[PDB]
């Protein structure tokens, strides 16, 4: 913790200026008790000036996000495939910092927007900082970095009025998607449940690009990075995400914070797919193309180590806001590929930190510093924090005895470009013909989802495209969807009253791939941290008694339990007024409370119908719901919830109720409650 | 070093990026050996981006300057006059940093321009950083801060062509001086020897403004700060300064550096004049007026302690360039007065550091940090280096137990405004009538100079005004000068071919004041560090033996000896090609070298006449010169220098030569060699 | 020109703020005639804030310099060798701006330091701005851009004391030159009279690098840019340059200003050496190597047009 050396404690002591002079900061200096404020009030000005300059530009993308500290532990000595020092011994531990994010919204936008999500991991290795700046979706919208402002301008708010915030549901985005068909693969992922994850802990991370692992002998293999969640994969449903955006814009950052504080810090297996250089085009697409995945059937995952997040930042601004990641932060044993999206990224991340930091010495901020000595001839610049002793900062020199020395493949453990890499041909601004198949892999992805997942994706597209005003853009969108799947274009067209174009089967096929479905990936492996809302009443002393007994039983198994009542008191966490179904992964009514759910309910302490609305919403959104007490039928009738439904629980016995209700939590969503196209 | 904790050592090790990855930095990554450079070359881009951003804006004024670390030691417990902690005990020591500067020139301009000089001192006290931002002249050009950009625009280069650099010798400067008569006092100081000091070590420092000392009981006294040089006062002559500006633009910074490295670190007595609040108008002028001195006859200096500079910086940029002084850096026991120049300065220095530093956390740069803990609720901002633990940074609070506490007169040793201070009357943009005598003190100053000093001042005015093209500006200048002294206006007028206006005696008097004269302040109190050039030859093994014997005898008394000859070899420091009279305080020819001084002397190794020119220039500029060995008449006749002249030495004996010559160095300048008007 | 539309005239009128409100700027607002200055004095603070923020970072190299406006006139239709629009017809005129400079000194350093000199020309062409950022010496010290901070750190002042200003006469410079032998060619030029020119008008300019002329059909030829002074070539002597540095630090900018004002605006012939792609290695060195000239005996100069500088800037900072 270079973070702990820079920590500042203010738990005792008298207020000082920034130069250590004790002062006051509550009243301005004035000429007389009702007089004007004086220019000589240095206390006033130092304080306001600091306030007035507190903000810094938000990131150009991924502005909305949150971070945590942890550790990476290697499972083996990986010398045989990479020279990377953080992977060179069983059990070797490296500190990490991770930031998760959306792409499109500004700071302050809602966590539960539909979007691609960032998953950026810094490894503070003993041979330098290494960053993997990935996303929760393994493919990207575009095939060349020069198009990135085009993609981003199209998805961000229309620039006359700056509407809409954090959403692709507008003409410009679908105009771009429909004119730039490379977008189809990422679009399909973003329109699935991968666009609205349950939490940062319930998504995967991917490096997206093919990279190289380079051995000390100089041989190389091609790799893709996969961070596979140990919490399982899980999504919201859209109608739930929308309400969550309003009720709790901070949902994902709160979830992450709380999991870490409770001792449930999330984990991922850090994995690679590893293939030979000769396989760059063996799989029916080009490994230089970031719109393509390698099916796991062609290349299995190898598990390199464990990533665990287990500590929250001390100061959000200083750590999370100021962390400045770069794919250029590379270490010996890793190399780039000629992926034209990766290639341009290298430029952008060094440049953009000048905007954020306002000066060139951004690598000296505590969160950006390495954990090894720095020896170089970089000097001066605004905000220079070091006092360099070497007064001959040039190479070659004799007056500093030739130091710092050059590092390279054979000296000082230098980074070196993989020596088998070559280039040949004309200097061109031309797209490789090997990149031209934009529709096959979207179809592979779509084929690999379950029927209800396919319906959710169609429904997401129906939602967004129905909000596009241009009839031409809508037609063009159907044209592109039709090339992936005639069925998708037909079902989407039905919602927007246009006809789909005739089937064009060039890229149609029936193939599937493992591991891309959320709903298909079986029950969650753990239910720790999941949220249960127990709906109770201060009316009946039996209701708070039953709530307390359920609480014990659920908290035993690591669930986070919230007892809801009309008013706060001992045992009650939340009022009906502040409660919502978006707040819980499952809801239980204690039978003691059945009168609150009648249609003539009414209280000055919460909005009309709130108790029942929580229960109904939770049911309609596919959550496990139940009534505990043995007079269940009255609440279930008021809800129009069938007692015999999957994921509906009714028991008098607390112990039997809990046992089945917990199986429901693992199932997580009951997908039989959602209507499917015929 | 106080700043040891921020030092970075590069005396060993391999080159790394700023994030600790070992790299190389000598060849670009290319596609083929004769190929184009690749964008993925992160080694290139990080290195060049840093270089591309090395520069920061130069200070708006005082851009050209140099600094050093040292110590202040109090002579006493000054409780009786101030609560200031750094003055509260005999022998109490406080680290300091001082920067000296010119005013008008940009950061690569010559040290030996004619100008006002800056003398800015930071005291890193145990109750906060205290800065005295002074000049080497005790009065300022203007009476209101709002006029500062007018003054500075007028003296800086003309904004169409940015000519001339670091000089007042142009129409705009003299236009402003003639139209704004407040300028007269400082103008006379600037045109005296005080405009072209021999070194930073041979000038005084002044706070200029009246300030207040405040006791812990709340009573106050008015003070002026005086830093009185223990090295004595000394000036260049103009014709010398001009040549030095070209031969060694770094003259003052080099002199300071060298004095420190040789163990001759310069010293000042830190003094105050102290008077009662009741005396603010008792001396015939207003103590709020920064164009006035308090004659020493009315208020003597109290010596408070010793300022010694004895350590050079390690990195100029990080220390000297980045030091950000403010008169707002004040400590308990000191307060401001209603001097309208001081009042506006308090705003400027906080604001201008945003420009220099490019962000609001400039007090976190090592040179600017205090040497005591910081406890405040200032947060965020670009370049934030701290990780603040207190997550409730507001007052008033209970969630951080009311910390940090408010400090004031009665708790926590807070700063407090002197409680006797009041204000009365209309809110006005009007000048006090008490400020209106612009001419009496300029006349007091002029009257207090010796006849030769008066001549030099006149000659500085004749030089500068003769370069003003506008006949009307020149007439306007003589109108103002004439109000100070009819004689001055007459003598100046004679050079520029105008008639002086008739005498106007309203502000004429015959009064004098002690201690403002340089010439009249007797011989220097020490000659340590003064420079002696010995002009020798490799022709004659005799000449180099004489030079070696002289050198040993002069070095024993701490003079810096340079032996000069046609070519370097053992015992010879400099060639005639690189030598100039501007490089010496005294010049000695060894008589074995007499042949070099003939008119038909000529060599491919130095410009024609160079040896003799050094001697002649030294004589004409008032320096002690001599011939050592017994045979003096050929050199002295070649140079047209009378053997019986004051400050001309001829002896055979090295011991007798040096005993006489050292008296000459202490005299420093022989003023009988300069012609007087009339 | 675009320069005229942005010009602001202050030869009449009352003082205003930046937002057009008439104001005064000579006395601070105070609580009584001998009182403290008020925070509500917006006239004071807008003025001093602007002053406080006047400066910008100097250029990392070529900080010390001066500029003038002028015209370039093509001598012919150069279609046969380049598609460049500004060279596509006899008599075609294109506005230019040129800045001349030293390399090593800060703002405020003397014009007559010994140094390589900058000669940077912007052509505001009808198909976009085209800059030739050249020097008065045709070859450069180093063969790879990555080394540029090394060269510059070595020649700039020693970083503990920032001594010496605008000068290669110190250990670090000569350490670098002696350890990096690519430097020798430029070093010889800088140690000649080319290091201390008499004026900006009495030096030539060079693009240094080999560039390509490309025709509309896509064929290319290798070129070197030479701007050849019509005023002739002239130098100071060193002992004169040293005194001049002290007596008149603005010597070259004054000389340029004065020549233009007197109707003696300086001229250059803008020239190229033009060789085939196949001759990249034909002359006993590599045309990709910026430490090498092509001897005029092997490739003669072709005169493309006339560069004339004939108007001084209105505002130095802004232009
Ligand atoms: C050419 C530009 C460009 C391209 C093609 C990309 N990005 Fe990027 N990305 C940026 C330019 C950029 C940026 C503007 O440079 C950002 C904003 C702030 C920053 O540090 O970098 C950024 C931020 C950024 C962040 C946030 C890092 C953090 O939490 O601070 C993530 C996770 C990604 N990007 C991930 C990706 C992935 C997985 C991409 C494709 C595979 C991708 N970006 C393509
Ligand atoms: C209203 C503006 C204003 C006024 C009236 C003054 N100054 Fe000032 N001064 C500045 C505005 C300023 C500044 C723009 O704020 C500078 C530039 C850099 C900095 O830190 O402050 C500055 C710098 C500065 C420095 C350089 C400090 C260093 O070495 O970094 C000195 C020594 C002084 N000044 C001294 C004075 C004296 C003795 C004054 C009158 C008694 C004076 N200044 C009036
Ligand atoms: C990799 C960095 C690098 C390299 C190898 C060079 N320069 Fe450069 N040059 C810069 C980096 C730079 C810079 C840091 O980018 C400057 C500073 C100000 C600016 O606009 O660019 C610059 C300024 C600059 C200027 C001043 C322009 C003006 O008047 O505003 C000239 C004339 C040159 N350079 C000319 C050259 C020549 C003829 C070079 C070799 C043939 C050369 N430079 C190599
Ligand atoms: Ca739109
Ligand atoms: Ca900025
Ligand atoms: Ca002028
Ligand atoms: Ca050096």
């Amino acid at each position: 913790s270079p973070l702990a050396a820079y920590e500042v404690d203010d738990s005792t002591g008298y207020l000082t200026s920034d130069v250590g002079g004790p002062i006051q900061d509550q009243t301005s200096l004035k000429a007389g008790i009702r007089g004007p404020t004086l220019l000589e009030d240095f206390m006033f000005r130092q304080k306001i000036q600091h306030f007035d300059h507190e903000r810094v530009p938000e990131r150009a993308v991924h502005a909305r996000g949150a971070g945590a500290h942890g550790t990476f532990t290697s499972y083996a000595d990986w010398s045989n495939i990479t020279a990377a020092s953080f992977l060179n011994a069983t059990g070797k531990q490296t500190p990490v910092f991770v930031r998760f994010s959306t792409v499109a919204g500004s700071r302050g936008s809602a966590d539960t927007a539909r979007d691609v999500h960032g998953f950026a991991t810094r490894f503070y290795t003993d041979e330098g900082n290494f960053d993997i700046v990935g996303n929760n979706i393994p493919v990207f919208f575009i095939q060349d970095a020069i198009q990135f402002p085009d993609l981003i301008h199209s998805v961000k708010p229309r620039p006359d009025n700056e509407i809409p915030q954090a959403a692709t549901a507008h003409d410009s985005a679908w105009d771009f998607f429909s004119q730039q068909p490379s977008t189809m693969h990422t679009l399909f992922w973003a329109m699935s449940g991968h666009g609205i994850p349950r939490s940062y802990r319930h998504m995967d991370g991917f490096g997206v690009h093919t990279f190289r692992f380079v051995k000390d002998d100089g041989s190389s293999k091609l790799i893709k990075w996969h961070f596979k969640s140990r919490q399982g994969k899980a999504s919201l449903v859209w109608e739930e995400a929308q309400v969550l955006s309003g009720k709790n814009a901070d949902f994902h950052r709160q979830d992450l914070w709380d999991a870490i504080e409770s001792g449930n810090g999330p984990e991922w297996d850090v994995c690679v797919q590893i293939v030979d250089e000769s396989q760059a085009q063996a799989f029916g697409f080009d490994l230089l193309d970031p719109t393509k995945i390698i099916p796991e059937e062609y290349a299995p995952l190898t598990k390199l180590g464990l990533l665990k997040l287990d500590r929250n930042p001390t100061n959000y601004f200083a750590e999370t806001e100021q962390v400045m990641f770069q794919p250029g932060h590379i270490v010996r044993g890793i190399d780039f590929t000629e992926d034209p999206l990766l290639q341009g990224r290298l430029f952008s991340y060094l440049d953009t930190q000048l905007n954020r930091n306002g000066g060139p010495n951004f690598e000296q901020l505590p969160i950006n510093m390495p954990r090894v000595p720095i020896h170089n001839n970089n000097r001066d610049g605004a905000g220079q924090m070091f006092i360099h002793r070497n007064k001959y900062p040039y190479t070659p020199n004799t007056l500093n005895s030739g130091y710092p020395r050059q590092a390279n493949q054979n000296a000082g453990r230098g980074f070196f470009t993989a020596p088998g890499r070559t280039a040949s041909g004309a200097l061109v601004r031309e797209v490789s013909p090997t990149f031209n198949d934009h529709w096959s892999q979207p179809r592979l992805f779509f084929n690999s989802l379950t029927p209800v997942e396919q319906q959710f994706l169609v429904n997401a597209m129906r939602f967004e495209i129905s909000l596009v005003k241009s009839e031409e853009v809508k037609k063009n969108v159907l044209t592109q969807l039709n090339r992936v799947s005639h069925d998708v274009a037909v079902r989407v067209a039905a919602a927007i009253g246009l006809g789909a174009p005739d089937a064009d089967d060039t890229y149609y096929h029936n193939n599937k791939t493992a591991g891309v479905s959320i709903v298909g990936s079986g029950p969650l492996p753990t239910i720790k941290t999941l949220r249960v809302g127990i709906l109770a009443t201060t009316s009946e002393s039996s209701a708070l008694d039953q709530a307390a007994q359920l609480r014990t039983r659920l908290e035993k198994d690591g669930l986070v339990v919230t007892v809801v009542a009309e008013t706060l008191r001992e045992g009650v966490d939340q009022t009906y007024s502040t409660a919502d179904a978006t707040g819980f992964d499952g809801v239980v009514v204690v039978d003691g409370a059945a009168a609150l759910f009648a249609s003539t309910a009414s209280s000055p302490l919460f909005p009309t119908g709130r108790p029942l609305q929580i229960f109904v919403d939770a049911y309609r959104w596919g959550k496990p719901v139940g009534v505990c007490g043995g007079k269940s039928s009255e609440v279930l009738d008021a809800a129009d919830v069938p007692e015999d439904g999957d994921g509906v629980y009714s028991e008098e016995s607390v112990d039997m109720f809990v046992e089945e209700f917990e199986k429901g939590l693992a199932t997580f969503r009951f997908t039989d409650r959602f209507a499917l196209d015929s």
